[PDB]
């Protein structure tokens, strides 16, 4: 069983990466099982919809009441030393907000972290369905 642990934000950086006091401390959380149009690198520069992703990722984690995260079954850091979970803005998850809202595709699974995988995957569809934003 996951079990989701509160936080507070201290910042959001792109559509998926945002900084969050967790227990006592300041940490970089990379959302989990979605990749989002980049608005950063000095390769490709800002992709189309980078913006709007970040500035999705940013209202939501922004306007709520409660953050919580839920770290999933796997490894719990990436290399970079970023936490690997799904986060929650007054109960609603961001990473599937972003699917949904054809802001993020779902990503290739890393190192068991799969919990959700299917719930996101029917999330995308739906977004490629209705042809939003990135879909568009």
């Amino acid at each position: 069983k996951l079990h989701k642990e509160p936080a507070t934000l201290i910042k959001a950086i792109d559509g998926d990466t945002v900084k969050l006091m967790y227990k006592g401390q300041p940490m970089t959380f990379r959302l989990l099982l979605v990749d989002t149009p980049e608005t950063k690198h000095p390769k490709k520069g800002v992709e189309k919809y980078g913006p709007e992703a970040s500035a999705f990722t940013k209202k939501m984690v922004e306007n709520a009441k409660k953050i919580e995260v839920e770290f999933d079954k796997g490894q719990r850091t990436d290399k970079y030393g970023r936490g690997l979970a799904y986060i929650y803005a007054d109960g609603k998850m961001v990473n599937e907000a972003l699917v949904r809202q054809g802001l993020a595709k779902v990503a290739y699974v890393y190192k068991g972290n799969n919990t959700h995988e299917q719930h996101l995957r029917k999330s995308e569809a739906q977004a490629k369905k209705e042809k939003l934003n990135i879909w568009s």
